[PDB]
């Protein structure tokens, strides 16, 4: 509405990158010193990239609780994601352990295992039906039962068991496989589509535990799908929807994981998909 306005100002003015920097100038700044233990060092896929102390996800095994993966607590919105990087080869079993234990339905992941030939994430989810993963070190067992691949997207049925107690629950893992290699998608429709799937699934429902979301940092696209989302939200329940400050609420959003949109090509994205989203609902 107005919003379509300011965007417009924005791109004839040129300043995307001012806005940004802007944003990375003003965001918060919280410790994170159990991610910067010596004992957590090889929990962290990127040194630069680390959960604050007070939102981040605490494992509940008798072992090192440590996971990098934040609690984003969006209030006004009345949603909650957890952001996390793309698991380790030693952190799967970490990563399904906090699907477990925070009662998650969905995980959505939003890069390729491999980029640009560069590995972005492990592969820390059954292929093939027939060559379930165990977990030994946090005693569960994932299984591939069906996927629905599609052009853009696949979601895929895994069911998690607790070896423990043999309790199995179902996870819906919506992968959206068509981020291109460089830069932002040209259209947000195949985005949006997703995250729409995302929330016809009922995996973003309050009545289960925060969606996992994932790329290779946890940052950038992720914060990108996070924040579109809030922002939608947002302006299907606010009196005046064009109230919705894109900025403030990724200030909002920063409070609980640092770095959220890593770019200003990001940034200008995260609009303009609220701006098609808003259309459309
Ligand atoms: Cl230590
Ligand atoms: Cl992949
Ligand atoms: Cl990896
Ligand atoms: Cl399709
Ligand atoms: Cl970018
Ligand atoms: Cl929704
Ligand atoms: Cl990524
Ligand atoms: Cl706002
Ligand atoms: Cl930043």
């Amino acid at each position: 509405m107005e919003m379509e306005k300011e965007f417009e100002q924005i791109d004839k003015s040129g300043s995307w990158a001012a806005i940004y920097q802007d944003i990375r100038h003003e965001a918060s700044d919280f410790p994170c010193r159990v991610a910067k233990l010596p004992k957590n060092k090889n929990r962290n896929r990127y040194r630069d990239v680390s959960p604050f102390d007070h939102s981040r996800i605490k494992l509940h095994q008798e072992d090192n609780d440590y996971i990098n993966a934040s609690l984003i607590k969006m209030e006004e919105a009345q949603r909650s994601y957890i952001l996390t990087q793309g698991p380790l080869p030693n952190t799967c079993g970490h990563f399904w352990e906090m699907v477990w234990e925070q009662k998650s339905r969905g995980v959505v992941m939003l890069n390729r295992v491999m980029e640009k030939g560069s590995l972005k994430c492990a592969q820390y989810w059954p292929q093939k039906e027939e060559k379930e993963m165990i977990f030994e070190d946090t005693n569960l067992k994932l299984t591939l039962i069906s996927e629905d691949i599609k052009s853009y997207y696949t979601v895929r049925q895994l069911e998690l068991e607790n070896l423990t107690t043999q309790e199995t629950r179902e996870i819906l893992h919506f992968h959206y496989t068509t981020w291109p290699d460089f830069g932002v998608p040209e259209s947000p429709a195949s985005f949006l589509n997703f995250l729409f799937k995302v929330r016809e699934s009922g995996s973003l429902s309050p009545e289960h535990g925060p969606v996992v979301v994932h790329c290779s940092a946890g940052i950038g696209r992720s914060g990108t799908f996070c924040l579109a989302d809030t922002c939608l939200l947002l302006m299907d329940k606010r009196k005046d929807p064009s109230s919705v400050d894109i900025k403030k609420v990724l200030l909002e959003m920063r409070k609980f994981r640092m770095g959220l949109i890593q770019t200003a090509d990001q940034l200008r994205f995260s609009y303009l998909a609220v701006i098609e989203g808003a259309k459309f609902i």
